[PDB]
């Protein structure tokens, strides 16, 4: 009767969970916290709030949700990309293992979800906030799913520039739009800034793809076999011009998942001198950036600063 | 000009997503749909609805929510346990790769979240439904996290029976409680069945841990290969500790730490549990006692018949 009695108590109570348990499963998350970038994400949010005017308490919660989602998305991204390093340090899954890291990252999506209820007591607003949360997380996964599928099943699908851009609108635009949409729905306070934030997302991703190869010229995107903006331009350029051998060598090198520096450098120089994809990309970025530097259709000083430090987000 | 006009069009529109894109991303998930289990879950839901009486359309949505969360957690669980088989069939991550499978499973969590808003348009009740969904998904992750921590940090922490039970309340009770609490909140009808559903979850997890070792002793025993701190193993490790059988205690740990697929080495651990700690019998008995708590609930403390068939086929869930 004492087993039954204890089983009785167990099932008539909420599940037990200690602060000790909480710390043990937060390990992969606490480790990525030590990586920099927080202050640049906060700066962007603050500058945007000069337009939305959320009371600092509310802005702090938006900031927390955003940090939880971004950090979790990165923990998962490095597992999906088998990345050994993130901002100069060891990637969490290599320390605590893929199983704990997946679970913690996913746990943190739900903690982020929970914070949304701290933003307002108004029930209709709450529903809109959760819908915004739900929609953009759905968008992030769609884009991420395409990116991974193209890479892991290459050469089944060779995406065009148009397909890449739609994938980025989902994959990268997701968090930019989530943050901005939450702020605009909460604003006590011009046209919507979504177009502008999408453009920031697209510049962010292509620059990320570009710098990954240009700072090397560890070109880790080549090791991952990522269909990056420069790679998509080169694969299409070579098909188009009938450079059969080059098209095939690009695919062959991506499929190797190699860490050999010279092989990576051979590929980068093919995009440099043979397809001119690096110059094409650099110019594509300058053009998107000029779309803001040149009205007030997209925009509502600090902006230019943000754009030059976009890479640090 | 032309480049900019194209970019303007892109950023002023919602993100482009096609049904063909939807199909690509759904492949790891449709693969697990081919495995059996759906009918038994729907039956438990239909039976529970004789008490809740949700209109059928609402009930179908609850069912779809349960199917998305359930299959998705299994896709992730197989990745986290490095499992090669699920219901006799190859696991999805071995076919579509771990990257795609993680992403698709997480995508379905959010598709399920979206179905919740289609259970009602009443803003108050809606908030409650989302709170229920959020709370149990959090419980589910806490429990899975603890289960994984013990397994991966072994031998840092050896859980007791009490700790194992609290872990299961989070890990396995999560989906049982999520499904029941949504139904109780939508009931257009006038005691809660949560205590009952929690006991179902516990019986389910201990029988699952029990059968993993008993089906191998009577004929894979993957839990051993995985190093899982399963209910029989928790009993064996604590029994050996308590009775000072130092070498037995350590031999169990060494076999778990080997992450072995060797049939003979696995049989050796089962021999320890059967002849030394009598853990399989202790387990069989523990499960029967839990089941009797329901079978002998005449005063309807837990019950609100077909429950019998359900409880005996609990392993098809
Ligand atoms: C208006 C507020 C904006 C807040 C912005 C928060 C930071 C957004 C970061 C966007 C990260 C894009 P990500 C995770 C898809 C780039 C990855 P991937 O491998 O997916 O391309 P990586 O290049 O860093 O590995
Ligand atoms: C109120 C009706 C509810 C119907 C749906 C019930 C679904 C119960 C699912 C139970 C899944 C337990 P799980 C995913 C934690 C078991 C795993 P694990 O490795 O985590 O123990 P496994 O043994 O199947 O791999
Ligand atoms: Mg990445
Ligand atoms: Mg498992």
């Amino acid at each position: 009767n004492k087993m039954e009695a204890k089983i009785d108590e167990l099932i008539n109570n909420d599940p037990v969970w200690s602060s000790q348990n909480e710390s043990l499963i937060s390990k992969p998350y606490n480790h990525i916290l030590l990586k920099p970038g927080k202050n640049f994400r906060l700066n962007l949010i603050v500058q945007i709030n000069r337009v939305m005017n959320l009371p600092k308490d509310q802005l702090a919660i938006v900031s927390q949700i955003v940090e939880l989602l971004h950090n979790s998305s990165l923990l998962i991204d490095d597992i999906e990309d088998n990345a050994p390093l993130r901002r100069g340090q060891t990637t969490s899954h290599l320390i605590f293992g893929v199983p704990s890291t997946i679970n913690t990252a996913n746990y943190m999506y739900f903690r982020a979800m929970q914070l949304v209820s701290q933003l307002t007591t108004k029930e209709p607003l709450y529903h809109n906030l959760i819908t915004i949360f739900n929609e953009e997380l759905i968008n992030l996964h769609r884009g991420q799913g395409l990116d991974i599928y193209w890479r892991d099943f290459l050469p089944e699908i060779i995406p065009t520039q148009e397909m890449y851009l739609n994938m980025v609108m989902n994959k990268t635009g997701g968090l930019f739009r989530l943050t901005l949409r939450l702020m605009e729905a909460l604003s006590p306070s011009g046209h919507s800034l979504v177009p502008f934030i999408n453009l920031l997302g697209i510049i962010y991703q292509i620059r990320d793809d570009y710098l990954n190869l240009k700072d090397f010229q560890f070109a880790e995107d080549i090791t991952e076999g990522k269909l990056s903006f420069p790679i998509v331009h080169a694969l299409n350029f070579t098909k188009t011009k009938g450079q059969t051998e080059q098209h095939n060598e690009i695919l062959r090198i991506l499929l190797l998942r190699t860490s050999d520096k010279d092989i990576k450098l051979k590929l980068i120089q093919i995009l440099e001198f043979d397809t001119n994809s690096l110059a094409y990309t650099k110019n594509f970025i300058n053009q998107l950036v000029n779309m803001i530097k040149n009205e007030n259709k997209y925009l509502p000083d600090e902006l230019l600063y943000i754009i030059d430090h976009l890479s640090e987000l």
